[PDB]
């Protein structure tokens, strides 16, 4: 399930060929990377910044951080449609394996790799109608001190803030989100509701796992870092993961 | 040159699928990114860990750094032939594309793209003949305190060490390198010598820049994160970049 979907996460994005991108992590957590929305990087206190940060959602948007408001119309197209599933082999020793496993009761019965397919059909683009005149906000507005999130980030040097900019999402009938403001995009000719990932056995054709990807679900995103400055003011740079 | 390096090693990457392959800089530094090599990551001074760190060459190698010896013998064999040339976009105004602008020294004449093609011909991968065997002197070894990047490692915690395992490589006729230890490969029917990557003004073909990439030359590595304990034992672990 959650690895399966990571699957389908890692297959997008090896298929894309865009450096920037970030895999979403859980198909519950797909709203929370939709753009506009506020990621954290932690780097791990174990660690002397010599591994990568840890990416995590939040539950809150740049209108949550910012101290005058910022248009957050965003806007969809269509992106890319697979006609063929993506197909992989994962070893039952990896991350993704052994987490593939606990899916199986009684084990694999001695299987070393899984053969995974996605099919994705239609994969969309999500992005701010006007990016232009969300970074002008950027260079203008300060940061909310009464913001939990924004006196944390001020006072702790280990939280780093990213916006989410563009996100791939699988297609949806209408609106990709209800909590996002969505300018009403078109009902194009495309393939909704059939994006499914499934994982099977090497030894065993009839030992096979299956989740359904739901229409709407954010698959990967870019973003850029966001930087509170001790002035309270704002900068965006791009990222690269 | 240096930029249009970059983009016949971004090509490969992109060409690749592999997420923990990361970009040699310059034809120029391929020698200290072949496997054993050790590379240092410094964050820079500015950013609090919120940003990516910066990967540096370094002149060590992983002897240079063991109290005990460890086998150093390396293999190479063929990973793909490319047979037709990787053909990109580049916007002049992109970091890549001011770059290639500083060659052109009466300006591109309004030219807002470049047409990059990097033909790569035959790439081979260089790696360690038993990394079982590395593994387990990296397990058993301890690190030489009498080494000035040892001591500069053990003492500052902004320097992290990452041992290189893997390297893909422009062919060569014979060994990839006079400086390392190579076990005698095979005489294959492969492409060596024509590597070539050419970026032409999209409103003039007659203004192009090109680079030959000698042969044996380094575009792309993988490399494990090479931790010094407390006690000068050491550690690896599988990074992403």
């Amino acid at each position: 399930g959650r690895p399966m979907f990571a699957v389908a996460v890692n297959e997008f994005i090896r298929s894309a060929g865009q450096d920037s991108l970030c895999g979403v992590p859980d198909i519950n957590s797909s709203g929370d990377f939709m753009p506009l929305h506020i990621i954290v990087k932690e780097v791990p206190k174990v660690l002397p910044c010599c591994r990568r940060p840890k990416i995590k959602r939040t539950p809150y948007t740049l209108n949550d951080i910012l101290d005058e408001p910022c248009p957050n119309q965003l806007k969809s197209s269509d992106l890319v449609t697979f006609t063929e599933p993506l197909v992989s082999n994962v070893k039952a020793s990896s991350s993704i394996g052994l987490q593939i496993l606990k899916h199986f009761d009684s084990g694999a019965k001695g299987s070393k790799n899984f053969i995974t397919s996605a099919s994705l059909g239609t994969v969309v683009k999500a992005e701010t109608i006007d990016i232009t005149k969300v970074l002008a906000k950027v260079r203008t507005a300060k940061a909310k001190v009464e913001n939990d999130l924004v006196s944390r980030v001020m006072k702790t040097k280990r939280l780093c803030l990213g916006l989410v900019v563009e996100t791939a999402c699988v297609a949806a009938a209408g609106k990709l989100t209800e909590a996002d403001n969505w300018e009403i995009s078109g009902h194009t000719n495309a393939n909704i509701g059939e994006a499914v990932v499934t994982a099977t056995a090497e030894l065993d054709k009839n030992l096979s796992r299956k989740i359904e990807i739901p229409p709407g679900t954010a698959l990967a995103y870019s973003f850029m870092d966001l930087e509170i400055l001790e002035d309270r003011s704002l900068r965006v740079s791009s990222s690269a993961g």
